[PDB]
Protein backbone atom coordinates (compact mmCIF):
# COMPACT_ATOMS: atom_id res chain seq x y z
CA UNK A 1 0.00 0.00 0.00
CA UNK A 2 1.58 3.65 -1.12
CA UNK A 3 0.36 6.41 0.60
CA UNK A 4 0.27 9.80 -1.21
CA UNK A 5 -0.57 13.69 -0.46
CA UNK A 6 -2.49 15.36 -2.54
CA UNK A 7 -0.86 18.20 -4.51
CA UNK A 8 -1.39 21.03 -1.85
CA UNK A 9 -4.38 23.10 -3.96
CA UNK A 10 -6.37 19.93 -4.74
CA UNK A 11 -6.19 19.49 -0.87
CA UNK A 12 -7.59 22.49 -0.51
CA UNK A 13 -10.46 22.40 -2.71
CA UNK A 14 -11.34 18.89 -1.63
CA UNK A 15 -11.54 20.71 1.72
CA UNK A 16 -14.23 23.56 0.36
CA UNK A 17 -16.27 20.75 -1.50
CA UNK A 18 -16.72 18.54 1.55
CA UNK A 19 -17.26 21.56 4.15
CA UNK A 20 -19.31 23.89 2.08
CA UNK A 21 -22.89 23.76 1.12
CA UNK A 22 -23.72 23.32 -2.12
CA UNK A 23 -27.70 23.11 -3.70
CA UNK A 24 -26.62 21.72 -6.98
CA UNK A 25 -24.57 18.34 -6.15
CA UNK A 26 -26.06 16.10 -8.89
CA UNK A 27 -23.77 17.23 -11.46
CA UNK A 28 -21.25 15.14 -9.76
CA UNK A 29 -22.89 12.41 -12.24
CA UNK A 30 -22.11 14.51 -15.08
CA UNK A 31 -18.43 14.98 -14.40
CA UNK A 32 -17.95 11.84 -13.54
CA UNK A 33 -19.49 10.00 -17.21
CA UNK A 34 -17.51 12.99 -19.23
CA UNK A 35 -14.31 11.49 -17.72
CA UNK A 36 -15.52 8.07 -18.48
CA UNK A 37 -16.53 9.63 -22.04
CA UNK A 38 -13.33 11.01 -22.91
CA UNK A 39 -11.41 7.42 -21.66
CA UNK A 40 -13.84 5.64 -23.82
CA UNK A 41 -12.99 8.17 -26.93
CA UNK A 42 -9.28 7.02 -26.07
CA UNK A 43 -9.40 4.34 -26.92
CA UNK A 44 -11.86 3.97 -29.54
CA UNK A 45 -9.37 6.20 -31.53
CA UNK A 46 -6.77 3.76 -30.93
CA UNK A 47 -8.49 1.00 -32.00
CA UNK A 48 -8.98 1.99 -35.28
CA UNK A 49 -6.10 1.65 -36.41
CA UNK A 50 -5.07 -1.43 -34.01
CA UNK A 51 -7.57 -3.83 -33.26
CA UNK A 52 -5.47 -5.20 -30.62
CA UNK A 53 -6.42 -2.64 -28.67
CA UNK A 54 -9.76 -4.26 -28.14
CA UNK A 55 -8.46 -7.82 -27.49
CA UNK A 56 -9.54 -6.90 -23.18
CA UNK A 57 -13.10 -5.94 -24.94
CA UNK A 58 -15.24 -4.45 -27.82
CA UNK A 59 -17.76 -3.08 -26.09
CA UNK A 60 -17.32 0.51 -25.50
CA UNK A 61 -19.98 1.63 -22.46
CA UNK A 62 -20.81 2.91 -19.43
CA UNK A 63 -22.80 1.28 -16.73
CA UNK A 64 -24.89 2.82 -13.41
CA UNK A 65 -24.85 0.22 -10.27
CA UNK A 66 -26.66 1.52 -7.02
CA UNK A 67 -26.63 -0.66 -4.15
CA UNK A 68 -28.76 0.48 -1.39
CA UNK A 69 -27.28 -2.44 1.23
CA UNK A 70 -23.54 -1.19 0.87
CA UNK A 71 -24.82 2.59 0.43
CA UNK A 72 -22.44 2.72 -2.48
CA UNK A 73 -23.15 4.39 -6.43
CA UNK A 74 -20.44 2.28 -8.73
CA UNK A 75 -20.12 4.14 -12.49
CA UNK A 76 -18.11 1.52 -14.57
CA UNK A 77 -17.07 2.01 -17.90
CA UNK A 78 -14.81 0.20 -20.33
CA UNK A 79 -12.58 2.70 -21.34
CA UNK A 80 -8.97 3.26 -22.01
CA UNK A 81 -8.15 3.05 -18.04
CA UNK A 82 -4.98 4.31 -16.16
CA UNK A 83 -1.60 2.74 -15.34
CA UNK A 84 -0.12 2.99 -12.50
CA UNK A 85 1.83 6.45 -13.13
CA UNK A 86 -1.59 7.72 -14.82
CA UNK A 87 -3.23 6.85 -11.71
CA UNK A 88 -1.19 9.03 -9.23
CA UNK A 89 0.08 11.38 -11.69
CA UNK A 90 -3.52 12.09 -13.08
CA UNK A 91 -5.03 11.32 -9.26
CA UNK A 92 -4.18 14.07 -6.81
CA UNK A 93 -0.43 14.23 -7.31
CA UNK A 94 0.54 16.82 -9.93
CA UNK A 95 -0.87 20.45 -9.80
CA UNK A 96 -4.15 21.04 -11.85
CA UNK A 97 -3.77 24.40 -13.64
CA UNK A 98 -7.45 25.82 -13.09
CA UNK A 99 -7.61 24.80 -9.17
CA UNK A 100 -6.83 28.51 -8.02
CA UNK A 101 -8.58 29.88 -9.94
CA UNK A 102 -11.70 27.72 -9.17
CA UNK A 103 -11.14 28.00 -5.83
CA UNK A 104 -11.60 31.92 -5.95
CA UNK A 105 -14.41 31.95 -8.38
CA UNK A 106 -16.35 29.56 -5.79
CA UNK A 107 -15.47 31.78 -2.92
CA UNK A 108 -17.01 35.02 -5.34
CA UNK A 109 -20.08 33.15 -5.52
CA UNK A 110 -19.91 30.65 -8.79
CA UNK A 111 -21.93 27.60 -8.84
CA UNK A 112 -20.23 24.09 -8.00
CA UNK A 113 -21.29 22.67 -11.65
CA UNK A 114 -18.91 25.41 -13.01
CA UNK A 115 -16.23 22.49 -12.06
CA UNK A 116 -15.87 20.94 -14.93
CA UNK A 117 -14.95 23.59 -16.96
CA UNK A 118 -12.12 24.35 -14.39
CA UNK A 119 -10.39 20.73 -15.62
CA UNK A 120 -10.81 19.49 -11.26
CA UNK A 121 -14.52 17.65 -12.38
CA UNK A 122 -13.43 14.44 -10.31
CA UNK A 123 -13.41 16.04 -7.20
CA UNK A 124 -17.30 17.05 -7.31
CA UNK A 125 -17.02 13.46 -6.45
CA UNK A 126 -16.44 14.07 -2.84
CA UNK A 127 -20.24 16.07 -3.11
CA UNK A 128 -21.95 13.44 -1.77
CA UNK A 129 -19.46 10.75 -1.10
CA UNK A 130 -17.58 10.26 1.97
CA UNK A 131 -14.89 7.94 0.49
CA UNK A 132 -13.80 7.08 -3.36
CA UNK A 133 -12.91 4.30 -4.60
CA UNK A 134 -11.48 4.61 -8.32
CA UNK A 135 -10.59 0.69 -9.71
CA UNK A 136 -8.58 1.04 -13.06
CA UNK A 137 -6.90 -1.41 -15.88
CA UNK A 138 -5.09 -0.05 -18.58
CA UNK A 139 -4.20 -3.58 -21.38
CA UNK A 140 -0.68 -4.31 -21.02
CA UNK A 141 -0.52 -2.64 -17.06
CA UNK A 142 -2.28 -4.70 -13.77
CA UNK A 143 -5.18 -4.09 -11.92
CA UNK A 144 -4.90 -1.03 -9.59
CA UNK A 145 -6.99 0.35 -6.88
CA UNK A 146 -6.81 4.37 -6.23
CA UNK A 147 -8.73 5.28 -2.64
CA UNK A 148 -9.34 8.37 -0.31
CA UNK A 149 -12.10 9.77 2.30
CA UNK A 150 -9.79 13.08 1.37
CA UNK A 151 -7.85 14.37 4.54
CA UNK A 152 -4.77 15.46 2.31
CA UNK A 153 -4.16 11.64 1.24
CA UNK A 154 -4.98 8.83 -1.27
CA UNK A 155 -3.74 5.63 -1.20
CA UNK A 156 -2.42 3.26 -4.58
CA UNK A 157 -2.52 -0.67 -4.73
CA UNK A 158 -2.65 -4.43 -7.03
CA UNK A 159 -6.26 -4.43 -7.04
CA UNK A 160 -6.82 -8.36 -5.92
CA UNK A 161 -10.57 -7.81 -6.56
CA UNK A 162 -12.44 -8.92 -9.25
CA UNK A 163 -10.94 -8.81 -12.73
CA UNK A 164 -12.18 -5.81 -14.67
CA UNK A 165 -11.00 -6.70 -18.32
CA UNK A 166 -9.79 -2.97 -19.28
CA UNK A 167 -11.43 0.25 -17.82
CA UNK A 168 -12.45 2.43 -14.93
CA UNK A 169 -14.92 2.32 -12.04
CA UNK A 170 -15.38 4.49 -9.89
CA UNK A 171 -17.69 3.66 -6.07
CA UNK A 172 -18.77 6.43 -4.49
CA UNK A 173 -19.68 5.57 -0.83
CA UNK A 174 -22.23 8.00 -0.39
CA UNK A 175 -22.88 10.23 2.80
CA UNK A 176 -25.64 9.11 5.12
CA UNK A 177 -27.72 12.19 3.60
CA UNK A 178 -27.11 11.54 0.24
CA UNK A 179 -28.98 8.18 -0.31
CA UNK A 180 -31.86 10.26 -3.20
CA UNK A 181 -28.52 9.22 -5.75
CA UNK A 182 -29.26 4.98 -5.03
CA UNK A 183 -33.10 5.88 -5.84
CA UNK A 184 -33.25 4.38 -9.68
CA UNK A 185 -35.84 7.24 -10.96
CA UNK A 186 -33.10 9.87 -9.46
CA UNK A 187 -30.70 8.59 -11.26
CA UNK A 188 -32.23 7.95 -14.57
CA UNK A 189 -33.46 11.79 -14.18
CA UNK A 190 -29.75 13.51 -13.71
CA UNK A 191 -28.75 11.26 -16.68
CA UNK A 192 -31.45 12.77 -19.05
CA UNK A 193 -30.76 16.64 -17.57
CA UNK A 194 -26.87 16.52 -17.77
CA UNK A 195 -26.03 13.33 -19.99
CA UNK A 196 -28.16 12.63 -22.58
CA UNK A 197 -25.70 13.66 -25.62
CA UNK A 198 -22.66 11.51 -24.58
CA UNK A 199 -22.03 9.32 -27.37
CA UNK A 200 -21.55 6.05 -25.53
CA UNK A 201 -24.47 3.82 -24.14
CA UNK A 202 -25.21 4.76 -19.91
CA UNK A 203 -26.91 1.53 -19.14
CA UNK A 204 -28.79 1.52 -15.22
CA UNK A 205 -28.72 -2.26 -13.00
CA UNK A 206 -32.21 -1.98 -11.37
CA UNK A 207 -31.02 -3.57 -8.28
C1 LIG B 1 -11.32 8.83 -11.79
C2 LIG B 1 -11.88 9.63 -12.97
C3 LIG B 1 -11.07 10.90 -13.16
C4 LIG B 1 -13.38 9.94 -12.78
N1 LIG B 1 -14.03 8.85 -13.50
C5 LIG B 1 -13.18 8.29 -14.44
C6 LIG B 1 -13.44 7.41 -15.48
C7 LIG B 1 -12.39 6.98 -16.31
O1 LIG B 1 -12.64 6.09 -17.31
C8 LIG B 1 -11.07 7.43 -16.07
C9 LIG B 1 -9.93 6.98 -16.95
O2 LIG B 1 -9.62 5.79 -17.00
N2 LIG B 1 -9.30 7.92 -17.73
C10 LIG B 1 -8.16 7.59 -18.62
C11 LIG B 1 -8.25 8.68 -19.65
C12 LIG B 1 -7.56 8.83 -20.85
C13 LIG B 1 -7.80 9.94 -21.65
C14 LIG B 1 -8.73 10.89 -21.26
C15 LIG B 1 -9.42 10.75 -20.07
C16 LIG B 1 -9.18 9.65 -19.25
C17 LIG B 1 -9.79 9.29 -17.93
C18 LIG B 1 -10.84 8.32 -15.01
C19 LIG B 1 -11.89 8.76 -14.21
Amino acid sequence: VETFAFQAEIAQLMSLIINTFYSNKEIFLRELISNSSDALDKIRYESLTDPSKLDSGKELHINLIPNKQDRTLTIVDTGIGMTKADLINNLGTIAKSGTKAFMEALQAGADISMIGQFGVGFYSAYLVAEKVTVITKHNDDVQYAWESSAGGSFTVRTDTGEPMGRGTKVILHLKEDQTEYLEERRIKEIVKKHSQFIGYPITLFVE
